[PDB]
Order: C-alpha cells, then sequence, then structure tokens
C-alpha cells in the first residue's frame, strides 16, 4: 500500500536511466531540468515552457497555420538571443522575411546572418556548419516544407530530414545552439527529434490585434501540454509588456492592490495601461523585472 | 440424442484446457470469467463488456476513425482507475492531449504520468518498465500508427510490435495493469494479442453532442459482439449519468414508474432530466448506484 | 462402334475404384451421390449444388471479393443447420460478425459457439476438437487469410494449412460435420482438399438489393460448373422465398398459370409478389414446400 | 558437286531410321506425315500445323499468357472432336471452366467428361486410365502449373511429370487419343515429350475482339515455325468463318473476283461480310467447304 | 643475348610439334593458319577472327546473355554459308527460331534443315550423322543448356558432352563443317574443345538499335583476345554495310577523302550514309568489295 | 646461459644444411638470400617480399577471391619483366585476358606469348617446354582450378599437379624463369612447391578505386608473414607512384619536410599529389628512384 509509491519512482528512474531525464514525468511535476534557455520575450510562454524559454543544444519546432505567429515568435527569440549578446542565423527557403518588421520585433537586422539555399540538403548542411562553429546562439529554419530535395529540382525528403536531423541532433546536443524549425500546417523526423513543439494559431476575431494560442504539445525538458494565449498586434508583435505586468503582478514581483500597481515600494501607475506604460518608459526597469521573473521561473 | 449435448461441453472443456478459459463460448452465455476490471464510466459499456469494464492484466485495443471517441473513452478509463486510487500513465506519440478536457473527463492531470518517446521501440520499452513495476493501473498508448521504428527515422514495425507485444503480454498477464492501445483506422500483432477490441465510431448527425456506437468486436473474457450507443457531448464526453439512470432503472436498482423515478423508497424526480439532475447533485448517491450496478453485472 | 461406349464407362469405374465416386463424371450427369446435406436456404443453389446443399463430412470453400455474399451465405447455412436442430460453431479471426444481421438471417445467436483464436494453428486445432466431438453440424472459419501462423506474430502457413487440412480431412470424412472456409480473394491446400468451392460475387448495379452470382467452380459430389444468380438485399440477405416460389413453380410443386399461382388445389395469389407474400404468412407452408423441393432435388 | 545432294538425303534417312520420321526436315518441306488429326476449327491453323489439326496418339502443348486464347483453342478442338462423333475429357485443376462459353464454342457440355483431381499424380493417373480405354478422342489437362504433387499438400513435380509423361507417351502413341496440356507462362518434361507446341498470345489493341498470334514453335509431325494470326472475339471465340472464307478463297475452293465471291458456279455474296454471312446460314455448306479445305491440306 | 631469340622460336616449334599449330603464339602475330572459313557477314569480326570468319572442321562457341546477339550472329553465318552455295542445319532444343527474322538476316529458310530432338544424346547424335555426311557446311546447336540428358526426363550431361564432343571433334576435323554451339550465360567440355569462343553481349543504351561487343576470348586458329563493337538493329541484325564501308575505307579498298567516298576511280557518295546507301543499291558492288576485303584479311 | 645462443644458430645451420637456405629463420631477420628477382611494380610489396620482387627460378602462387587483384598483380610483374628486356608467356585456361587493360598496366601485348591448352597436362607440358628454353622470364598460369585433366573431358589432377610440379620444379630451379600460378579461392601440391605464396583480397569499401591487402603467407626466400595494403583503381591497377613516393620518402631517397617533397637538392612539389604528379611527368626520374629503392631493399 506504500511500497507501491516506491515502485513508481523506481520505474521512473529506470526509464530515465535507459532513455534520459524527461523520458517520463507527472504532468504537474516541477520541471527543474538543468538546461540553458533563450527567452521567447513573453514571460508567460517562458513559464509555460517550464524551463524559461526554448532549450539550447536542442531542436524546437514551431508549427501551425500561416499568419498564426510562428515567424513572429521565432524572430522574438532571436531578438532575445541578440540582446543577450548572441549571434543568430536565419536559413530562408521561403523568401518572405520583412526586416522592417523584424526590427520592430527587436531584431538587429544588420548582424543577422542569412542564407537562402538551393536545396534542402544544402540548407541542413549550412545549418550544420554554423552549429558546429559553436558560436551561434539561434538558427531559424524557414520553413520545413520549402526544404525541397536537390534531385527533385520518391519520398527522399522524408529521408533527407531523418538523415540530416539525426546527424544534426548529435552534434547540436553540445553547442548551446537553439535550432528552430518553422512548420506550416519530413515533419515526422522532426516530430520525434524535436525536444519542444509549439502549436501556434490565432483564435477568435481580430480587433490590428489578434489573439494566438500557443500550446507546448511536446516538451522533453519540462511538463508538456501547458498553453498560453498572447496578444499579437500588427507591426508590433506579441504584447510582451502586458504579459510581463500581468505575470510579475501574479508573482508579487510587482505589487498590485485592486487597480493600483507598485514596484520597489513605489507606485508606478493605476490600471494596467498606465503601469505597462510606466515600464515602457524605463528600459532599466523592464529588464530588471524581466530577469526577476526569469530567475523566479528558473 | 442427448449424449450429444455432452460431447459439446466436453469439447468446450478440452478446447479450454488446451487454450484457456474464453477460448470458445456460446454468444448468449453468461461471462463470469474471474478477472479484475477498470470501469469505463459508462455502465452499459461495462455491461456489454460482460465483465464490468476493461480487464486488468490484459491488452485492450480501442480503434476506429479520428474524432470517433477513442481518446475520450481511454481518458474516461484512467479517470475511473484514478478515482479508485490507482496510478495511470499515458504514452504519447501523437502530441494531442488536451489536459483541460482530460480534467473535464475526471482525470487527475497532475498525477498522470506522461511519456513522449523518440521511437516505437522506446515506447514499448517504457511501457514494459512501468508495467513491470506492478504499481501501474492503466497505461494508454497513443497511438499504434505513430509508433514508428527507430531505424526508420522494410516492415520492421510489424515485427517490432510482434516482438515487444509478445514479451509485454507474458509479463502483463500478472500485474493488474490494464494496457490500452489506441488505433486510428503492427495492428495485426495487436489484433491477436488483444483480449478486447472496441470499435468506436460516430453514427448519424450531431446535435454539440454526437452518438457513438461501440462494439466489442473481440472479447476473450466474455461473450463478444455486444454493442452500445452512447452520447458524446463536446467538452463533456460520454453522458455517464444518462447511461447510469437508464441502466439502473432497467435493473430495478432505481425504481421507475412511468415518468416517475425513485431510489431508496424516496422519489428523486419526474423524467430522466430531473432524475439525472438529482443524482448530479449527490456524488454519494451517484457512487452508490454505480457500485450497485457494477456489483450486479459482476 | 459400340464396345466403345463400354470402354468409357469401364474407365470411369476404374477411375472411381482408384480415386472414389465423383472422381470423374459427365457434366450433364445426374448426381445422385449418397451424402448428407445442409441446405443453403436458397433452393436453386441447393439444386445447382446437385445434392441439395453443402455436403456433410466434407470441406466447402466459399470465396470471392469482400461484400460479395460469402458471410451471408455461410450464416444462411448455419441458420439452416440450427433450424434442423443442429449445433454450429463460428471460428472468427476477422472480428466482423454482426449478430443482429445474423439473427435477421435466421441464426440463433445465443446457441452459436464462437471462438476467436490467437493464431492459425490454434484455430485449426479448435476446429479439430469440435469436429472430433461428432456433435457439431456446421463449423465456419472466417477467414482463410486472417489465419496467420503463431511464430509469425517463410511460408509456414501454406504448410500449416496443408498439415492441418490433411489431418482434419481424414477425421471429418466421418462426422456429419460440414466445414466451411470463407476466403477473401494456404488456399492452395484448400483448393484441393475442398469437395465444393463456391465462387460468390456481386454482378451489375445495386437497386438496397444487389444480385450475386454463385458458381460451383468445384464439386466432387455432383456435376460442377453450375451457377445461380440470387438477390441479396441489405439487412435481409438472399431472397429465399422469391427463389422458392420460382423453383417450386417450375417443378410444378406450386402450379402457375400465367400470373396465377396455386398450391394444394387452392389459389394462393396472383403474381409473384402476392404469392411469395402468401407463403411469408404461413411458416407451415413455406417449410412443406421447402421439404417438397428438397426431396425432389434429392 | 552432285553426290553431295545425295549424302544429304542419306543422312536425313539415317537420322529418321535412328530417331523416326520428323526427326529432321527442311523448313519448307511438304509435311505429308501419315497421322490422324483433330481440327482446331480454324483452317489456317490446321494448315499451319501442316497435317491439318493436332496429331492423335501424340501430346500437344498449348502455352502462353493468361487470357491469350489457350483455353479457347483447347475447347475449339474438343468441339471439333465431338462433332466428328468423338468423346472428350477435361482434367481440371484450375476450376475456371465456363460451360456457357464452352457451348458458345460448340462443345457438347453434357457429354464432356470432367475430372477435378486432388493432386498431380492423380490427374496423370486419371489421364492414363482414360487414354488406355482407347475410346477417348481428346483429353485436355488444365493446367500444367496447377498439377501440384500429392506430398506437397524438393522438385518432385519435375520428376512426377517426367515419370508419368514417359509412361503416358508410350501407351498414347497407339490410341488415337490427342492429349492437350495447357501451360500458363515440369514443363521441361513436356517441352521434350510434346510433338507439337503452340505459342498463343494476344497482339495489339482490342476492338470485344482481339487478335492472337499462334506459332508452331515445335512440330515433330510437320515443318515447325509457321504462324497464324486469328481473331478472338469475346464470348464467341476465334472467328472460324472469316478464316474459312479467306483460306478457301485462296485455294480457289470458293472463287473470288474482286469483291465477288461464289461457290459451285453460284454467287454467294459480295464482300467477305456478306459471304461469311451466306455460309453462316448453311451448315451443309460450311461443313462441305470445311472438308474440302481439310482434304486439300491433307 | 641473341641465341635467346632463337631458343624462343625453338620452343614455340616444339610446342607446336607436340600440340599442333596455334598451341602458342604472340598476341600481335599475323595469324596465317591455313583453314577454310565461313564469313560472319561483318568483315570487322572476320578481321578480328584473324582467319576471316569461323573455321571449318572446328567447333565454335558463341556465348553470353540472352538478347545479346548470339542467335543473330549464328544465323548471319548460315546466311553466309548458304549464299556461298552451302547447306546448313539448325539443331533446336530452344523452340524460339523466328523464320521471318531469319529471312531478314538473309537465311534461305526453306532450305534450312531443322531438327528438334527429344534429348541431348539425340541432338549430338543427329549432329554427328549430318557432319559425317560431309555435305553440311554449318550446323548450329541451340542451345547448350537446353541439351538435357535422356535419363533425366547426377551430372551426366557434363559427361554426355565430354563423351560426344570428343567423338564429334575427331570426325569433324575433316569435314569442312563449321559447328556452332550457342551458350546462354557441359560448357566445360565445350570450353576446351572449341577452337573459337565468342563473347557476345550488348553494351550501353539502345537507340531500335543496340551496340554489342564481341570478343574472341578463345582462338586456336589466330591470335585471341581481339574485339569488335557492332550495331544490332531490331529486325535487321548487325549493320554489315556500315561495317563494310568502314573497314574497306580503312584498307583503301574504297577511297575516302574527308567526307568523300569513291570506288573504282568513281565517286560513290559523300558521307557514310550516302555511300553505304550507294552500295546498298548494287549487290554486284557489295559482293565485290566483300571479296576484296575477305581476300585482303586472308 | 650463453652457449645456448650457440646451439640455436648451430641447429639453424644443420637445418639449412639438410634442407637448404630459408628452411628456418627468425621472423625479424634480414633476408639477404642471393636470388634474382622480378619487381611487382609496387616497391612496398617488393620490400615486403624481402628480396625485392618475386624470385626467379622458383614458383610463386598468387591466390584469393575473384576480383581481388591476382591477375592485376600478375600482369604488373610481366610488365616489369618486359621493361627489363625480358620475354613473358601467359598460359590461359580461363579465357578472360583483357589486352587493353594489360596495356594499361604496362604490358607489351604484342610480344606477350599466349597459349590456351586443351587440358591441364598440356598446359604444364607447354610450361615445361618454355622454361626449358631458358629464354623465358615470366610464365603466368591462369588458373590452377581451370587446369582440368585430359581424361576428365577420381582425383587425377591432384596427382597431375604433383607429378608435373615435381618435374617442373627441378628444371626451373636453374632457368631464371619466374613461374606464377594464379589460384581462385591440386593446390596442395602447389602449396608445398611454391617458394612464395601471396594472399590477395580487397578490404573495405570501394571509392573506382579499392584497397587490397597482400600478405606473404609463405616465403622460403625471406621472412614470411609481412603484408602490404595497396590501392587498386579501376582500369589503372595498383597505384605504383603513390607507393613509390611514400616508400622513397621513408627511406630518405626523396626528402620530405612536412608537406614539402624534394629530390636531388631540388624541390619537386608540395603534398603527395603534386609530388607523385611531378614524377609522373619524368620517366627518367621515376625509373631512377625506382632503381634506388630496389637497390636499397637489396
Ligand atoms: N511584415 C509584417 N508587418 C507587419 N505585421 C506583420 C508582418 N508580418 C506579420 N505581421 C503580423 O503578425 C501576424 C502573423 O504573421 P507571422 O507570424 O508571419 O505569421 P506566421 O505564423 O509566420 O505565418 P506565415 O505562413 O509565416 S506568413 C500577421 O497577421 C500580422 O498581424
Ligand atoms: N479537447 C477537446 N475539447 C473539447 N471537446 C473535445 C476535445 N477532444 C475531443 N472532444 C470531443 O470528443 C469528440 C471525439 O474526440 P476524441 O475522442 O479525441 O476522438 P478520437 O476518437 O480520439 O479521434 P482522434 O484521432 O484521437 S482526434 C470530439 O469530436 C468532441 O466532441
Ligand atoms: N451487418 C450487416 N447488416 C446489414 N446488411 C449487411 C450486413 N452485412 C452484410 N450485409 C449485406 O450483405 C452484403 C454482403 O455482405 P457479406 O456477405 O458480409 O459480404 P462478404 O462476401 O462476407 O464480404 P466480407 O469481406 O466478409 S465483408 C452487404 O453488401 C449488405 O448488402
Ligand atoms: N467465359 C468466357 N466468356 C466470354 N468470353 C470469354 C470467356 N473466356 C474467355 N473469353 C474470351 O476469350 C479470351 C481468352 O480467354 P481464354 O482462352 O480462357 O484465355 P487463356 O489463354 O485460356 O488464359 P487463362 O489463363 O486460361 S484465363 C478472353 O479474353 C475473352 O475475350
Ligand atoms: N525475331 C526477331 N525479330 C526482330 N528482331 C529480333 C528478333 N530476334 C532478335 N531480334 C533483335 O536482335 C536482338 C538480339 O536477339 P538474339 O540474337 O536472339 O539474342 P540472343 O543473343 O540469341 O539471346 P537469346 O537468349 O537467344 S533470345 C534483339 O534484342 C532484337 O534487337
Ligand atoms: N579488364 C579490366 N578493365 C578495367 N579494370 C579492370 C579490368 N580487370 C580488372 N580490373 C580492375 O582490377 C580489379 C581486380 O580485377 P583482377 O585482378 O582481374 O581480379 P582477380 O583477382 O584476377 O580475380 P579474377 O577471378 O581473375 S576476375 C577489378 O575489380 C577492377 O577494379
Amino acid at each position: 500500500a506504500k511500497e507501491r509509491s516506491k515502485a513508481i519512482e523506481t520505474a521512473m528512474s529506470q526509464i530515465e536511466k535507459a532513455f534520459g531525464k524527461g523520458s517520463i514525468m507527472k504532468l504537474g511535476a516541477e520541471s527543474k531540468l538543468d538546461v540553458q534557455v533563450v527567452s521567447t520575450g513573453s514571460l508567460s510562454l517562458d513559464l509555460a515552457l517550464g524551463v524559461g524559454g526554448i532549450p539550447r543544444g536542442r531542436i524546437t519546432e514551431i508549427y501551425g497555420p500561416e499568419s498564426g505567429g510562428k515567424t513572429t515568435l521565432a524572430l522574438a527569440i532571436v531578438a532575445q538571443a541578440q540582446k543577450a549578446g548572441g549571434t543568430c542565423a536565419f536559413i530562408d527557403a521561403e523568401h518572405a522575411l520583412d526586416p522592417v518588421y523584424a526590427r520592430a520585433l527587436g531584431v538587429n537586422t544588420d548582424e543577422l546572418l542569412v542564407s537562402q539555399p538551393d536545396n534542402g540538403e544544402q540548407a541542413l548542411e549550412i545549418m550544420e556548419l554554423l552549429v558546429r562553429s559553436g558560436a551561434i546562439d539561434v538558427v531559424v529554419v524557414d520553413s520545413v516544407a520549402a526544404l525541397t530535395p536537390r534531385a527533385e529540382i520518391p519520398g527522399l525528403q522524408a529521408r533527407l530530414m531523418s538523415q540530416a536531423l539525426r546527424k544534426l541532433t548529435a552534434i547540436l546536443s553540445k553547442t548551446g545552439t537553439a535550432a528552430i524549425f518553422i512548420n506550416q500546417v519530413g515533419g515526422r523526423a522532426l516530430k520525434f527529434y524535436a525536444s519542444v513543439r509549439l502549436d501556434v494559431r490565432k483564435i477568435g476575431q481580430p480587433t490590428v490585434a489578434n489573439t494566438v494560442k500557443i500550446k507546448t504539445v511536446k516538451n522533453k525538458v519540462a511538463a508538456p501540454f501547458k498553453e498560453v494565449e498572447l496578444a499579437l498586434v500588427y507591426g508590433k508583435g506579441f504584447d510582451q509588456l502586458s504579459d510581463l505586468v500581468g505575470l510579475a503582478a501574479d508573482m508579487d514581483i510587482i505589487k498590485k492592490a485592486g487597480s493600483f500597481y507598485s514596484y520597489g515600494d513605489e507606485r508606478i501607475g493605476q490600471g494596467k495601461e498606465k503601469t505597462i506604460a510606466y515600464i515602457a518608459e524605463r528600459p532599466e526597469m523592464e529588464q530588471e523585472i524581466r530577469d526577476r521573473v526569469m530567475a523566479a521561473i528558473r
């Protein structure tokens, strides 16, 4: 009646011995897996992701319908990796990157490495060369579908992926490089090699601004199946501050009392609008609350 | 003319001697096979299943079209196994589990063990480790198709299944673990190793609520080929109470007189709506009628 | 010029001496082989079969495309064997038996013995145990293809069949058990061991009701190569009465005069519809005409 | 320079002394070997066969692809043997004989002897018993492939054939029985024992009607390697009349003058259609032209 | 330093004394062995063969894959032997000879002697009787593999060949008969008894026309190991004229000057096409150039 | 403790007195046996062979799988014997010699003596006549297996070999003729009569070019069991220069300094490719380095 609760954590261990940490876990368990992260920019999503952002040295797949927020999300991450002093690369087979918007998302466009390959083989190879340099923080692949095989310009891409993803995965596990694959819905190789899989899609009616639900359909670094609903406004992206003020208030990082918000024993505005607007004027403050929240999740 | 009726039950015995109980039986025979069960939540189905729920220590396959009710059914069972104080595990290769809905089905999400393997081998292996712990009541595999072989990322999965199912079956026979395999329609190994096979598919036009027929196409624990038609309403699942009030009334567990229902020499509502609503307010009552009906089938 | 006609029947005899009755025969010859039969329910087919139904103590193969009528035919036969007071068994490796329909075909579902084996060996073995009891009238095997070998869960089933069919054939020859094997198109062992082989397939366009041609491609009990075209209506099966009224009229068992039908010097309806409807109201009558027709063929 | 032409016919003789008539011959030589024949129904083929039809007391192999015309040809021959007052037998291991079609080919179905053996040994044995009766004109074996050995239900059939064909050949040489073996492409024993080997296969595109080339790849009774192209129309068979009107016209048996055909100093139609149609109305005439053409070839 | 060059030609002589002319020779030596020949039709091959065609009184083996050109080559030779007024024979155990094609190769079909034996013994015996007549120029055996032993209808054919080839070789050495054995790849007896062995196989991609390389892997009448690449066009055979115009031009038999060809101080066309076409219209000319080239090689 | 080291070299002497030099030796001993050699073309192999090439007046067996390099090696040797002004002979019972390739290996095809015997006796006899002339430098026998006995066209070849090898060995010991026997794996007579036995077989995966290991499994002229791994490229043979540049560099015959190669106090290229390419342009140089290396080994 009790030695039962024992056999359970024993099998968990055996399973983790045989297949590694994260191979099996209770959905309500506290993650705590030791991995380096790259924040998405929206702390709630970082919180839902359990470990605080997308895991370095691992593959992350972001999929869903077109206009859903995949590219926005992806860019938000490089913007974050660059602000931390990192170097990112964009492997483009789509030809749709808007730099103006990418800058509106905080991406340093001029320092962004871009490659537009002739074929899927080449793309994966260019991806490998970079990650093998150990000096790249984030590599975004856009997109999985566009990655057509060389000879095709009988199901060789399903194998191209499997073949290269296998090779890429081994080397990547030890580089601190977060590899992001965008998928508009070979994905079967990705489905199993990815450590994280984000389902991104718009919900409801627009307003200029739309709401997009993001679900962690797969997470081998923390409990999966947690979701978040963010606000994606045209030309601006996901409203990170609204997200920040909300989550920091809930964690008591910023004290809220009815409609009154304060930080550091100092009133910073009444109502979310005034308060998110107060932080918007102080980068110092935004950053500090951001690290406080990051640190807390972690 | 009479010693004939003898030769018949003699061959039945020989057949059962050689291949075990349930190897052959008259379709109208009273089951009565001594096996532990895990209720599906819908008593009619428990009744159709002959032995009161899906059999522990055995494999159960639930198949049919997508959106048919397979996952709902499966979750209903773990919800039931947990409410009885058990521990369940979900082996996911599909990446579609909605916890909110799983909770709406009565599943304790936080205590639910989840695994999202890299390949079919790994999945079956993780399944084995758990069942071998003897502390797991229900393991759900979702799904059979997604269980792609390792090397494939020439028909190795048909053998992977046969190979592991063989091994799993032996050990499982003595663990009190009910293993559920969901199948969207290697299944040939399952077809023969499964002790129970449920055909689940929607029938007719929706209403928010749809009707799904469930047939016991295979039953090695009780007479096969019995079917049931349940109501599956969006976000709620199968209407268990409607099923309960109906079946308990028919068994005289709850007395019905025209449109008048009563329980314990005490009126509990006029009409099914009022009566299912009366039970809905008393968990004590729902449970007691539930055990009374279970006990009766058994 | 005449002693020729002699040498012919002499060789026929020698051939029948060496290999048994039915080893060779003129296609237009009157069967008359002394064997017990189990009516198919459609008298024309019983007539085409020469000896009045499928032969007891022998193997009968029913093959053709799926949805062709094989299972319907098979069930019709057990329905017939049961109505004569017999006991039948169904060896199922397909898992598709619809009891509701089986009852709509006249099968006593509750008294029907059912077995759902783990492998082809087991199935054939269960078949043997039953037939060896000498108390089983009809055993249906569904189906030949599904009968996969044990070790397979290099062409062992072609030998499994040959091996068991050989053994089964010897014992069966003396049991009064009619063994039916359904085949969706090891069949090479069956092809040669079967005494009767029915080709069943739908012809033309449906109407709810479809027409199915049934040919006696093999008959070692009566002249082979006779065919019949029956009406198979959804949920009902083959229209036996239409067949009955037609064949009985042609044999003068029921007198027809233009559109006027009569039986026992008594008018029973004008037109087939009215007449088949008249018999449909009198089981006594249907049965008596049925035995009269049976007796005549025989 | 001349005594050379002598040594040639001397060796031919020696060769024929040692191995019999037909052991060697010039491809353009006039057959004239004294043997009884059974017409194929198509006079051109009878003409190509050199001796007027397939040779009695000898073996004839008819091979080629399925749907090529082998069975049609074979049936045409029995139809011919029966019309001459003979008795034929069909040894079937294929189970595909369509009597309706066989009648459409002129075969008297009711007087046709049929045997459907349990094994290749039995078939050959039944073949022997019949031919040994000396009262059988044509025996058709369908087919060589289906003739599987008894014990097989290590290359025993290649020997079964060799063994029985050897025995059959000796006795057959003196019975006036024409033995036909159909072969879908043990055949190595046949290849050498057959006195005639017909290659039958469809050529070109259909029209209901298809063209089939028939080549005498082996002929030990007349010059080999002559071929014919016949018209095989569905349900009807090879167009014998078209063949007849054509060949009789060329032999001046029926006078043709441009588009004008006449017979017996009497006009019988303008154009082949009208003329073949004129003969089609007079069996007396068809037969007489048929014997006139036969007699001529011979 | 010089008496060395002497010992060499002395041993050559001794070797030739002991085993005959051709027992040993320098690969670049001028053949010049006095033997009668039968041209292959392609002068290059006649030239490669050293002595101008296949040697009479000797055995020649032609082997290689099916569809390689063996039969074409063989027929080309009889066509040549007949045009010189000779008589040829074809010993067929394959049953594939197409006379139409044989005529398209220049073979006089009607005067071609054909034999289709019952067994390998018989074939070799028929071969002997003919060659012993001293009136046969070419005997083709098709093929070595098909030549199955009598008793086989333990390695008796390897001995059958050795036994008969030994006997055949002695008598043949003095008959002017060229014996050709076709071999699809007992051949070990042939390998050593053959005086010439031609390796015939297609090379590269087709065009209707294919290229076939022919190598003299064995030549006891002239230097071995010379090869030729001919053009084999469907229904036509090896393009002899193209070969002729090419080789005659190189030998100055027909003068070529750039794209200008002339013969007998008379222009005969510009370019090979026009020139081979000019000869194609004048048999007189083709023949004369043919003998001029033959005479030259010789 | 010291007079021991004496008894050892004393027995060695006695053994060499009784059976000759090379009868026993330390595996690390310096060969130095006075024998004339014929270089293989690959200096490493000449070095591994201890005495600089295959020994004249002795027998050398080259064996291994087909396509291993045996024939290539053998031809390389005659190419070498001819370049030194010698005369070689090829005794062929295989019929596979490609002169084009033989020329690509440096063999003067026109001056190469070729014999294609009727039987093993004849081959060995022809071998004897030549070697007895004392004017032949290299005789290659291809191959041992093909050398079938005369009467065989009970183990007479095992004796044929023993019989002739015995005779051949005595005379050969004094002729300066190097006899090479190729063996595809009577070989037992060879095994013991051979003074050298080379094991030749490909190792690993191809590249056009394959690697072949050659081991001196038997050496009665120098320490046995030394091996070499050469590069055999299609149509070219063993890469002799690569071998040459490598071995000469190691012997300081050509100075290497990192990636810098020089010869005669003069830079000849950076890297092996450039350097082997520099020698490839100067036959004078290749030869001189070749003799320098030869001389050194010797
Ligand atoms: N270049 C842009 N300029 C301004 N707003 C943009 C731009 N791109 C995207 N957006 C906004 O962000 C929303 C989602 O676009 P993205 O994230 O690219 O969509 P996605 O999920 O990447 O789908 P695709 O197939 O890549 S377009 C758009 O509907 C706009 O609201
Ligand atoms: N996440 C959900 N939230 C609300 N309702 C759901 C949800 N999932 C399923 N349902 C309801 O239950 C029905 C059947 O869904 P499921 O049982 O998952 O289907 P299924 O048979 O498992 O098919 P798949 O292939 O697994 S989706 C749906 O049509 C809805 O009516
Ligand atoms: N369960 C059923 N309920 C109502 N009608 C049925 C049922 N099964 C069969 N039928 C009717 O009978 C026809 C033939 O079905 P069956 O005889 O099972 O076919 P079959 O030849 O057995 O082919 P399979 O492969 O067994 S489905 C169907 O097309 C329907 O017209
Ligand atoms: N039963 C039939 N009814 C109508 N036409 C037929 C029938 N059988 C054959 N035919 C016609 O004759 C053609 C050749 O059929 P057959 O001679 O049986 O072929 P075959 O050469 O015997 O090949 P198999 O393998 O025996 S079917 C068919 O394509 C039809 O044109
Ligand atoms: N009967 C034919 N009619 C037209 N072209 C032919 C014929 N036979 C052969 N050919 C042509 O000649 C080529 C070689 O055929 P053959 O010389 O018979 O081959 P082969 O080397 O004799 O091989 P097998 O095994 O005898 S078929 C064919 O691929 C065609 O290009
Ligand atoms: N005629 C050739 N033309 C081009 N390359 C050749 C030729 N012969 C051999 N080679 C090359 O050399 C390799 C070895 O062939 P050889 O030395 O003949 O083999 P082997 O050891 O003699 O085996 P066998 O049984 O004599 S073929 C081949 O795989 C090719 O890479």
